[PDB]
């Protein structure tokens, strides 16, 4: 493995006090994608001063980023104190196709320290430290956060000049606040300026070592580092994954001032990453020598496609986010970023669905009703009752009953109840409570030896239960009854063999042993014919006192079908919203397996009468019969036209819902068509829509004006004065 | 190899004990049963949690 050198002599670590609400500060940074903000430079391929398209990873322009600050650890006097952090290192986050992070925008700017913030101290860059891999679980103290296996690290040491990477396992350590010890908080990392980055001597190993103190690391695979130099200007850096493995970005090496990003580095690792989080740092600086830290921030790389301004020199300076608004999506479609004045039309609003409908047929239930009345059988003349393709409740049915046994094999008893099955099948029989010690698949009872068994090769279940005093139809036995012998003589009227009864099977004895055992110990017996070997069946039995209320055992199987599982617990909307009709918007739906998306209204009735599906000549479903007997037409439904007015010389628009009226219009879309409504809030955060012969308009103002020709023209009388030349 | 083995199911069941999901392996990428199977199959139909 590599040679990353020793561990750490102390198990010892620095305490983490999480001090988190003092990092609360709102500085967002959206992206300028005129600016090119973010941009990675395309691979292997380089252009002129010609504008082109592109498809690539890249951030929306949008996005306000995530943001993060590091800050100086307690220290007071002269000398350092324990950590004061941000909770930073509980956040996990899915890994999403990679991101790119801003780093030093706050440079030659002044700002807070932010932990004691009082000070207003400047703002200096500082370099971000990080953990990728492919899986997070909890700490030994259920912390979030701990890592498995291998995974990627990226921590800079000592000054920026210095940056390593590595992919190892890392250790906990059982010291006093480490990650194995119950002592930890959360993990941290620490530079001590006092005297790491001596002018003459940076302690490259500065960074690495603080952190070797929370873990010892273990089967370290890979290990490089990079040659970096001062410079407080802003700089980007990203990270993607191919097949090829981890690859790096950064706008240092090539773009020092146009920032484009461009692909510094690449890494042997190509196992996936499936999680990302922020390492936790912190200065050790002297209480009076604190400094404030520049903000940083981070933005998520996503499939998006972008006009490129590639400048002679080849750099890229200024991209339009395609999706970002129904203007960007004019300009891709000219690749161009100027658009000859005019109407234009852009995509219509998709709508918005609804929940579910859906008709079935239904009453399945499952016929168990004979349990309810007679007398039940005495156990070893238990009654079988099989279901298949039917619908169910067990958990009603054994509302029936009080019961005193509830217990199943290879199967939790609650699960049984819920799982759907091939097949479900019930036994039962009359049975005390007094012998419910005898009552198991595994018992040493009789019960288990000769009255009822149930196969290991299916999940099985017993119950035992009582009879409520409200259940008139139910009727008892004159005593409880079981056989307690079941054994055939052999033919030499010497030797003897039980019959331990099969699973799921009644006993041989049954045959011989009456209805009920009339009296315990009661035994019978039978000559056997010349077929049977010759011998003597015999069989004894033993009976339990009559009760108050019927006393009950019942036997449960399943059967699992590969694709046969037609037995489910079915409800018909039990403890459900009732959702068979809906009048109405455009919810999905279901009818015996016609599926579409669309709105229902009440109407007449056509014929055919039960024929279910009315259908134009375009196969467009018309109309449905619904089960409640009613007839409703379905209109699917429709959307919204959308059309935009662009005045090239004021580099302004407006904009035009058509038909759909203002009544549909809100300031804010919950349709949508396109990911914002904002560019027309420039202006129209101020006023309401505006109805026109046409439709529905934003920001078109009442002027009322008379004026031949507009450039810009609506249609009808309709006239789209541009705003008065400078 | 001890044996020459293989994985000849990946799937992960549903938390409500009735259905089951199947995981196909993707282009370029281990199985995420992997993480489960041991170095070797000890006896051919083993199968793992
Ligand atoms: C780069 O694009 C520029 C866009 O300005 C082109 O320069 C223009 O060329 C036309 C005719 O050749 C002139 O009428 C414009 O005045 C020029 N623009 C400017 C600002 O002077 C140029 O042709 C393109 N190519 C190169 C190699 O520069
Ligand atoms: C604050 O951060 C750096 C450090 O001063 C400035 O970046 C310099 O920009 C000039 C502009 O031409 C370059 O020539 C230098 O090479 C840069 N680096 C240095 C001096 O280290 C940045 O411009 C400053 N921000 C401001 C002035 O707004
Ligand atoms: C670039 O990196 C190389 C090694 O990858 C550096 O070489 C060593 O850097 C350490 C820094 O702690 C010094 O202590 C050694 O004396 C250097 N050895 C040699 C032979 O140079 C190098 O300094 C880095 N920077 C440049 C500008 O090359
Ligand atoms: C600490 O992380 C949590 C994430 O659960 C977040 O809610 C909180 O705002 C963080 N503190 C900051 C950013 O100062
Ligand atoms: C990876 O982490 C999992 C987490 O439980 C562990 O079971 C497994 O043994 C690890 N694999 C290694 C270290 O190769
Ligand atoms: C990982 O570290 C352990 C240390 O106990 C070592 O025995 C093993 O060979 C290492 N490598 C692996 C599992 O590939
Ligand atoms: C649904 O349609 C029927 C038949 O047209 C009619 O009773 C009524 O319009 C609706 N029924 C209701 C609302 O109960
Ligand atoms: C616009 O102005 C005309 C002037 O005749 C007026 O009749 C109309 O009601 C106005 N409409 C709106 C929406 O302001």
């Amino acid at each position: 493995y590599v040679d990353v050198g020793p561990d750490s002599v102390k198990s010892a670590c620095i305490e983490v006090d999480i001090q988190q609400t003092f990092f609360d500060k709102t500085w967002p940074r959206p992206i300028d994608v005129s600016k090119a903000d973010g941009i990675i430079y395309p691979q292997g391929r380089t252009y002129s001063n010609i504008t082109i398209t592109y498809q690539g990873l890249f951030p929306y322009q949008g996005d306000h980023g995530d943001m993060y600050v590091y800050s100086a650890g307690h220290a007071t006097g002269t000398t350092p104190q324990k950590l004061f952090v941000a909770n930073y290192s509980q956040d996990v986050k899915q890994f999403a196709n990679g991101f790119v992070v801003r780093i030093g925008a706050a440079a030659n700017s002044t700002g807070t320290v932010i932990i004691s913030p009082s000070t207003s101290a400047t703002i200096r860059k500082i370099y971000p430290a990080f953990m990728l891999g492919s899986s997070v679980g909890n700490f030994s103290d259920g912390k979030m956060g701990r890592f498995f296996n291998h995974t990627l690290v990226l921590l800079p040491d000592g000054c920026g000049t210095l940056l390593r990477a590595f992919y190892c396992i890392l250790e906990p350590r059982s010291g006093n606040h480490c990650p194995a010890g119950n002592s930890y908080t959360s993990f941290a990392t620490y530079h001590t300026p006092a005297t790491d980055c001596s002018d003459g001597n940076y302690n490259r190993n500065a960074s690495l070592n603080s952190f070797k103190e929370y873990f010892n690391l273990r089967n370290c695979t890979f290990m490089y580092t990079y040659n970096i130099t001062e410079d407080e200007i802003l700089e980007w850096f990203g990270i993607t994954q191919t097949a090829q493995g981890v690859h790096l970005f950064s706008s240092r090496y090539v773009d020092l001032y146009g920032g484009n990003m461009f692909q510094f580095a690449t890494l042997p690792v190509y196992d996936t990453i499936k999680y990302y989080s922020i390492i936790p740092h912190s200065i050790r600086s002297i209480q009076s020598d604190r400094k404030a830290w520049a903000a940083f921030y981070v933005y998520k790389l996503q499939p998006l496609t972008f006009l490129l301004d590639f400048s002679v020199d080849g750099y890229i300076r200024r991209a339009i986010d395609c999706g970002f608004n129904d203007l960007s999506q004019l300009h891709c479609s000219y690749e161009s970023f100027d658009v000859e004045s005019g109407v234009y039309s852009v995509s219509s609003f998709e709508a918005k669905p609804s929940g579910s409908v859906v008709e079935q047929a239904e009453g399945v239930e499952c016929d168990f009703s004979p349990l309810l009345s007679g007398t039940p059988p005495q156990v070893y003349n238990f009654k079988r009752l099989v279901f298949t393709n039917c619908n169910y409740n067990l958990t009603k049915l054994l509302s029936l009953f009080s019961v005193n046994d509830f217990t199943c094999s290879q199967i939790s008893p609650a699960a049984i109840a819920s799982n759907c099955y091939s097949s479900l099948i019930l036994d039962y029989f009359s049975y005390p409570l007094s012998m419910k010690s005898d009552l198991s698949v595994s018992s040493a009872g009789p019960i288990s030896q000769f009255n009822y068994k149930q196969s290991f090769s299916n999940p099985t279940c017993l119950i035992l239960a009582t009879v409520p005093h409200n259940l008139t139809t139910i009727t008892k036995p004159l005593k409880y009854s079981y056989i307690n012998k079941c054994s055939r003589f052999l033919s030499d009227d010497r030797t003897e063999v039980p019959q331990l009864v099969n699973a799921n099977q009644y006993s041989p004895c049954v045959s011989i042993v009456p209805s009920t055992v009339w009296e315990d110990g009661d035994y019978y017996r039978k000559q056997l014919s010349p077929l049977e070997g010759g011998g003597w069946l015999v069989a004894s039995g033993s009976t339990v006192a009559m009760t108050e209320q019927l006393q009950m055992g019942f036997g449960i199987t399943v059967q699992y079908g590969t694709d046969t599982n037609s037995v489910c617990p079915k409800l018909e909307f039990a403890n459900d919203t009732k959702i068979a009709s809906q009048l109405g918007n455009c919810v999905e739906y279901s009818l015996y397996g016609v599926s579409g998306r669309g709105v229902f209204q009440n109407c007449t009735a056509v014929g055919v009468r039960q024929q279910r599906f009315v259908y134009d000549a375009y196969q467009n479903l018309v109309g449905y019969y619904s089960d409640d007997g009613n007839y409703y037409c379905l209109r699917a439904c429709v959307s919204v036209p959308v059309s935009v007015i662009y005045d090239k010389e004021t580099k302004t628009h407006a904009t035009l819902f058509g038909s759909v009226a203002c009544e549909h219009i809100s300031s804010t879309m919950s349709q949508y068509s396109r990911s914002t409504r904002s560019m027309l809030k420039r202006r129209d955060s101020t006023y309401g829509p505006l109805q026109t012969p046409v439709g529905c308009v934003l920001g078109l103002v009442n002027s009322s004006l008379f004026v031949e020709d507009c450039k810009l023209p609506l249609g009808q009388s309709l006239c789209a004065l541009p705003d008065t030349p400078s």
